[PDB]
């Protein structure tokens, strides 16, 4: 049921977000950071500001899911989500989220930061649309 894929997104998340203290420290992040990442899954929430985004890049590079480009490593992704008990059809959809979010945000402003706000935030609205954002 629904309850058993939210399951999923809580472990990826709480994975995700483990090294959020460290990157905070290596980057001189704004504390803004910890309460957008405390809110992620709130419904109706809106993010602080791009800083958030350089937080979700420094996440996904900590966790390797990076390429040099700071675009998601896609096959890298959905092995990640395949770890934490996502089923290859499940893990293939959470990257196909991601990648349509993406296409749908071209980084004009050359902002790597503030377009991955952007693709975060058209993910967690994905995500809630299938009811599987935990509380």
């Amino acid at each position: 049921g629904s309850m058993a894929s939210q399951d999923v997104i809580k472990n990826l998340s709480m994975n995700f977000a483990k090294p959020l203290e460290d990157c905070k420290k290596e980057m001189d992040l704004p504390d803004s950071v910890t309460t957008d990442f405390y809110n992620f899954w709130k419904e109706g929430y809106e993010f602080t500001n791009r800083q958030t985004g350089c937080a979700i890049l420094c996440l996904s590079s900590k966790l390797e899911l990076l390429d040099q480009e700071l675009k998601l490593h896609h096959g890298k992704a959905q092995e990640f989500a395949k770890k934490h008990g996502a089923d290859d059809a499940m893990a293939k959809q959470l990257v196909d989220l991601i990648h349509g979010c993406a296409q749908s945000t071209p980084d004009v402003a050359d902002d790597p930061c503030m377009k991955t706000l952007n693709v975060a935030k058209c993910f967690k609205a994905k995500i809630h649309e299938l009811n599987w954002a935990p509380s």
